[PDB]
């Protein structure tokens, strides 16, 4: 079945040239298309295994078997002589631009996955439009091009994390001989926000420049898919029009949820608001226990804030719960307060936010615990981090026929196709996929190569590593301990673990046995590493490289025969030997 | 095959029990040995592929074929009934202690490898002595148990590096909103030295406690091997004596070299003296260009010093030379001066060191460039970092028969055996091996297991990752680019590379295109990764995990299908695409 690959490739591509590396008649067609500023995909057949059979099947469209052969939007155009005839007759530009729709591709959503898909497709001659719009938050916050990660997620989160880490660096520097006095140093919230927002502005602008230089049309517009090939767009002044595209990629992401309780929307905020907030939050309550809740609470305390987290049930639901508890214990020991097994009932306003003097307001939070006892306390800022959800009713007409699941996410095949054959979805709205920025980028780039350059590589969504940037960071790749035990049984699981202490913490007089790591392994499969977990500084840097080994099937013997780099935190993975079944302590 | 292994295992093990997991009489013997504090190896025949063959071969030694069987130093002792008889009759202790020699093992040298070998051997019942001595430096410097890395190597070097890193952390903190003024903060050298030396002292003590708790005899003595089984030991008071051992492990390491020029030994120092120097070096000249030279020049400059490095020919000979040059370019941009193609001719004393007032002296350094021009300049401190060498003529009487190579290192088989069948060598003095602390530890532990516990695993010295802790760190694993081209030819080698900027450097306004990473791959072996190189922060944490993947045979495709962790520096390895042959720019 090489024939049905070739048919799908020729059908879907915009401009594609079948070529060979040594053929100089091919080279003359290349240099002609380059000078004409015509972009295209190229399939070198001497570099593919079965390029012989493909050459034969090209005759089914073109009635010739030689190379080069040029196609445009499913139609054969000519061999060398015919393409040069079109060029010197000035007929070539009209032929490549002839299309049944306005665009080969329309991307709805200009974030991590959408921008990456659109730029990749434009590399192969696909005429591309990228639509993006930011619906404002209840208090009116808005931002520029690039999506959740760039503006209100990974980028400003980690910069603010770094600002918190530097407070411990100032304390540490005294013990290492520097003459500063940490107790006499304080933090300016608005200076930090100005620097963070200035970096984000350079990224908004770089993405506009990127799209321009790839000949991608950027429309700042709210998109709505009304039929398989029609997208209705609405302007900043409410002007409405319609554009048409061959392929459609949905990549509109999610926004934060609010609890259905009085006062929440009126008087609370979310992470959408926190990263450009013009005043220090002050005494803050963070409601929820996701990674967003814990990351935000953690740097606020490190910047000297008075911080409480209200937890309905457990921390980091879905992550390894031994690890989650070590994360929260570290936080509790370094100034974050927890109200456990608790839930909010209402937010009362006591003092309006003072815009002129750059001051928070004042709120009264009422709630109750699972036993029945009551919660009541005042806070200057209340931040909700109780999940995120898509809003596809605003994007999709029911009549088009794109199937959603019961959470509102799009049901896709393993190549991102929806139930409507020309419509695909990527990123956080793809049901069941990990909701991470590098996943959405890989999904979008690989999809664009399949649609417009005849690629076959799929995205692999298994064993994707994560890092939670709490004050002590937590990296992971693979199964939690409890998920492995439940899948294979407790007698088939072996766990190797150890505490450790970074060398940097010795002269600084930090704790001896808080950093921690383990390997969860399958006995009956040669001690296969099923999950890796580490709590310590620089956990993202530590974890990333092991994700390649786990993808490759690493076993415990693979970790053992590798030698460590000394002195590092990471090298402790190369000499693990204490098992949980042995009952031997893991302390250093 | 099996029979030669069994003969080897029985002959050299001190106390060993042959057993099966489900064998109630074996359990009877284990309990008696545990109750009598008799340490021993154990081989569970049911856990071995060919335990059936082994069980039959045991009769060639004991004339029985059941388990348990207990041996001591090559002699069958009995089954369960016979062992209990010796126990009940108060005869067991003297049986398990009977030996032709004072010790089952004598380790000459108490550093990284030797301490690890000694402790591991004692775990299996081997009666063990560890000998350690520290020959003072020319000005009298000395230190405690633990070797080069612990006292005058990796540990104090990386602590001082960390002190240097904190100066940039103090600068960065302003930009992230903290109120300090970096320009009014200074560094106190003796305060840092006191904290470093306190940590080292806790490690000196920890090793003495560990050897005690493992029943290893520690002798603070200079050792000399005068025949295959006799070690002469000389006292702190010059008392001489002789001990005997069955097996000998040489683990005496190396010391710094001095160039043969007037004034070098009298008025200069080495790294052996630097890590406990009671005064700040002041204006300093580092002579040499190894990683020791550049790491020391590096943190001295970050701590406010006026620093010059005098380079005979190139930086970091034997490392990838493109990366070496980026390392040195970064140092030159951040204050380190270089005198290139230059060599020293003599050191003259202008001032004597002032021990009382705690101040360096003053020196005049004279030398010449390779074209004949003259070098002449004054310095307060001159550090020689021009290599290290063993001193085995002090350890190894000629008549013993242990063969050395032309550099004076010990020629060993792949199981660390020397030319004398009961004598082994590990660590820096094993010719041709990487000279690193984790390698010496792996070699010593693995060897002890083969000698006293029947193990067969050998140490793997290939593709061992390294990290150079210059102000911008350089991590690596596998071949340099020039080595790969030399070995396979330029047309079979593809290099993927990219610049990157750490997110933490954005708000701090640090350099855009200084950090750098590349993968060196072999086209004809499925784009196998031959070498990985990265220059940036936390380079050792970044690199370690990739070393497991390389050990496993990772290819470029394995790096592409792995998803990144965002935002990290390390994730840049998972999306590399610009090749050096393309000529496309690697900047961002
Ligand atoms: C606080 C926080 C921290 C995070 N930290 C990390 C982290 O450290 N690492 C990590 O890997 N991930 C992190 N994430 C997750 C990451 O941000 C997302 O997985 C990623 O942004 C998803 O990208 P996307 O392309 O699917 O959608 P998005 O990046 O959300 O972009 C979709 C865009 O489409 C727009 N849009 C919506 N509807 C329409 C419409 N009708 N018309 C036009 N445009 C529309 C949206 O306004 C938005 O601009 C974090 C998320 C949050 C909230
Ligand atoms: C400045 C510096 C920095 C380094 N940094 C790193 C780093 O970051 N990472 C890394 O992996 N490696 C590093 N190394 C290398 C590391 O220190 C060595 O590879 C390691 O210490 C060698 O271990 P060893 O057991 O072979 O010998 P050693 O650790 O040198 O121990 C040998 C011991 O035997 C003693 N001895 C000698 N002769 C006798 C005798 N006749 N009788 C009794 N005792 C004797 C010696 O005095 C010494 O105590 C560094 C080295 C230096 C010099
Ligand atoms: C609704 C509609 O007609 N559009 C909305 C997006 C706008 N983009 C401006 C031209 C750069 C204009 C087009
Ligand atoms: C609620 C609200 O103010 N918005 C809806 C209409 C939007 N028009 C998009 C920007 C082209 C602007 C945002
Ligand atoms: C006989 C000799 O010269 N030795 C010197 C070193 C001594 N150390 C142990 C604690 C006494 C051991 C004896
Ligand atoms: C065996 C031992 O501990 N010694 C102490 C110091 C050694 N060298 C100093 C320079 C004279 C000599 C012997």
């Amino acid at each position: 079945g090489t024939s049905q690959w070739l048919r799908k490739t020729v059908d879907s591509a915009a401009v594609i040239l079948f070529s060979k590396t040594t053929c100089p008649y091919c080279k003359k067609v290349k240099d002609v298309l380059a000078e004409a500023k015509i972009k295209h995909a190229t399939i070198e057949l001497d570099q593919l295994s079965n390029g012989s059979a493909i050459q034969k099947c090209l005759a089914s469209f073109s009635k010739i078997e030689t190379v080069p052969q040029m196609f445009v939007r499913g139609k054969f155009i000519g061999d060398s002589q015919t393409v040069l005839k079109y060029y010197s007759n000035d007929e070539l530009a009209g032929i490549v631009n002839e299309s049944k729709y306005d665009y080969d591709l329309i991307v709805i959503g200009g974030g991590s996955g959408g921008l990456a898909a659109g730029k990749e497709a434009a590399k192969y001659g696909a005429k591309t439009a990228v639509l993006d719009y930011v619906e404002p938050t209840p208090i009116g916050t808005t931002w520029g091009l690039g999506g959740t990660c760039v503006n209100v997620g990974c980028i400003p989160k980690k910069l603010m994390h770094q600002a918190g880490l530097l407070s411990h660096a100032l304390e540490d520097a005294e013990h290492f001989g520097w003459s500063l006095d940490r107790s006499k140093i304080s933090h300016n919230w608005s200076t930090m926000v100005e620097g963070v927002q200035s970096h984000i502005g350079s990224l908004n602008w770089g993405y506009k420049v990127a799209l321009r230089d790839n000949q991608v049309t950027y429309l700042n517009a709210k998109g709505r898919l009304i039929s398989p090939h029609e997208v209705q767009i609405t302007d900043k002044n409410q002007k409405v029009s319609t554009i048409t595209g061959n392929k459609i990629i949905l990549a509109t992401g999610e926004r934060p949820k609010y609890p259905e309780i009085p006062g929440a929307v009126e008087y609370g905020i979310t992470s959408d608001d926190l990263f450009s907030l013009p005043y220090f939050p002050g005494k803050t309550l963070v409601i929820g226990a996701s990674y967003v809740a814990l990351e935000c609470a953690g740097f606020l305390a490190s910047l000297g804030g008075d911080v409480t987290v209200m937890v309905r049930s457990i921390l980091l639901r879905g992550f390894d719960q031994q690890m989650a508890e070590k994360v929260g214990d570290y936080m509790e020991n370094h100034g974050v307060k927890f109200a456990k097994l608790c839930v909010p009932d209402e937010i009362k306003q006591l003092k309006v936010v003072d815009t002129e003097n750059n001051k928070p307001g004042l709120l009264l939070v009422k709630g109750h615990y699972t036993d029945g006892k009551k919660f009541e306390e005042e806070f200057e800022t209340v931040i909700f981090a109780v999940g995120r959800e898509p809003q596809l009713s605003k994007v999709l007409c029911e009549t088009v026929g794109v199937k959603l699941d019961k959470n509102g996410r799009v049901v896709c095949t393993d190549d991102e196709q929806t139930t409507v054959s020309n419509v695909y979805a990527i990123g956080d709205i793809n049901a069941g996929k990990p909701q991470l920025t590098p996943v959405a980028i890989q999904a979008g780039r690989y999809l664009a190569r399949r649609l417009f350059a005849g690629a076959t590589e799929l995205t692999d969504y298994s064993n994707v590593a994560t890092t939670v940037f709490t004050p002590l960071e937590y990296g992971a790749c693979g199964l939690s301990e409890e998920d492995a035990i439940e899948k294979y049984g407790d007698k088939d699981i072996e766990v190797y673990h150890s505490n450790f202490k970074p060398l940097e913490w010795t002269v600084a007089h930090r704790e001896d046995n808080v950093c921690y790591m383990k390997l969860v392994c399958r006995k009956s499969d040669n001690m296969r590493v099923l999950g890796l977990h580490v709590l310590g500084p620089n956990a993202g840097e530590i974890t990333q490289g092991y994700a390649v080994a786990i993808k490759m099937g690493a076993t415990k013997a693979d970790f053992d025969r590798t030698i460590g780099i000394h002195p590092t935190c990471s090298e402790t993975f190369t000499t693990l030997h204490v098992t949980k079944k042995s009952g031997v302590s893991p302390i250093v």
